[PDB]
């Protein structure tokens, strides 16, 4: 009875249900382009409803001493986001054709971003969590950067269904991911501030709308349409 367990329930609900109804509508496509953006957005939720899930179960729980305490870190959400930020990251690459070299380097970019954070996380020297989650700002900070000035400029050359699509989902994702290093360094993993029930409601309303309600403007449009 982890009082955040509530939310770590309805995570889980959530997660699961958006994995189910579109893992139901992608088995329904014969579109190959379309299939291509089914295959990588069902995967998303799958794997956030098996991370929440082993938080509910108590798994991806550990303590960390600073600041003269222990603190509870769950270390689960970095290994989830391992794989589902580059993911999402993907889904807006392929749908504004970008470069190979630029995913790389969006991919690159993300897990320096996931594995400094997952370093932070787990530091037990107060002041040097901090310069961790500097360098994962600063990483994050360079994905949208690149987000919002390169792949709009690809989107342009797009027809205009593709490019509107793109620049909502842009915009979803530089709203949404600029919260995390806030919640981050207002939270139980930074200044302790705002309490990790409250934290971890914050985190689930993020990931929500980060995956399953991305996916559901993405995978409505007719954009991911051969
Ligand atoms: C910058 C930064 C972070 C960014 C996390 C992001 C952007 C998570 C996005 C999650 C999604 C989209 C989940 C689905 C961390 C790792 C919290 C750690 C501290 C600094
Ligand atoms: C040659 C121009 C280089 C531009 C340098 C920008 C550095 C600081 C970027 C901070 C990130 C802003 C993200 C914008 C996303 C909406
Ligand atoms: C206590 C919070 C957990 C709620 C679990 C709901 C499970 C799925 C509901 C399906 C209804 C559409
Ligand atoms: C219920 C779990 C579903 C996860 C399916 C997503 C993976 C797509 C693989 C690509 C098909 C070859
Ligand atoms: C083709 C490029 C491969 C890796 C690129 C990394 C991008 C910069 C990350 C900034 C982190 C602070
Ligand atoms: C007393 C020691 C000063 C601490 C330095 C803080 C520097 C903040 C820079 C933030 C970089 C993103
Ligand atoms: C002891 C004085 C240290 C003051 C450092 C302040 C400058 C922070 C620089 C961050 C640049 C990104
Ligand atoms: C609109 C944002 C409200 C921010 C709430 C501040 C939290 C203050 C905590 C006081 C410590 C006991
Ligand atoms: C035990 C909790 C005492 C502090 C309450 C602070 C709540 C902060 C919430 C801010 C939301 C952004
Ligand atoms: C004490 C109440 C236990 C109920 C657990 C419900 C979680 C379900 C996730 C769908
Ligand atoms: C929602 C589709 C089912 C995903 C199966 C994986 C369950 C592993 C949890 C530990
Ligand atoms: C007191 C320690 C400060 C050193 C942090 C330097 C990190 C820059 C790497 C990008
Ligand atoms: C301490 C109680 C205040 C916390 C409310 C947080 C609201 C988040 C909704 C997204
Ligand atoms: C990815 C760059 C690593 C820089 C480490 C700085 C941490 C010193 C406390």
């Amino acid at each position: 009875g982890r009082p955040e367990w509530i939310w770590l329930a309805l995570g889980t609900a959530l997660m699961g249900l958006g994995t189910l109804y579109f893992l139901v509508k992608g088995m329904g496509v014969s579109d190959p382009d379309a299939k291509k953006f089914y295959a990588i957005t069902t995967l998303v939720p799958a794997i956030a409803f098996t991370m929440y899930l082993s938080m509910l179960l108590g798994y991806g729980l550990t303590m960390v001493p600073f600041g003269g305490e222990q603190n509870p870190i769950y270390w689960a959400r970095y290994a989830d986001w391992l794989f589902t930020t580059p993911l999402l990251l993907l889904d807006l690459a392929l749908l504004v054709d970008a470069d190979q070299g630029t995913i790389l380097a969006l991919v690159g970019a993300d897990g320096i971003m996931i594995g400094t954070g997952l370093v932070g996380a787990l530091t037990k020297v107060y002041s040097y969590r901090f310069v961790w989650w500097a360098i994962s700002t600063a990483a994050m900070l360079y994905i949208l950067y690149v987000l919002f000035f390169g792949f709009t400029s690809k989107a342009e050359s797009m027809r205009p269904e593709v490019a509107s699509t793109f620049k909502v989902l842009r915009n979803v994702t530089v709203v949404l991911w600029s919260a995390y290093p806030v919640v981050w360094l207002i939270g139980s993993e930074g200044a302790g501030i705002v309490p990790l029930n409250i934290e971890t409601l914050l985190f689930m309303v993020l990931d929500v709308s980060a995956k399953v309600g991305f996916g559901l403007i993405l995978l409505r449009s007719r954009a991911i349409f051969g």
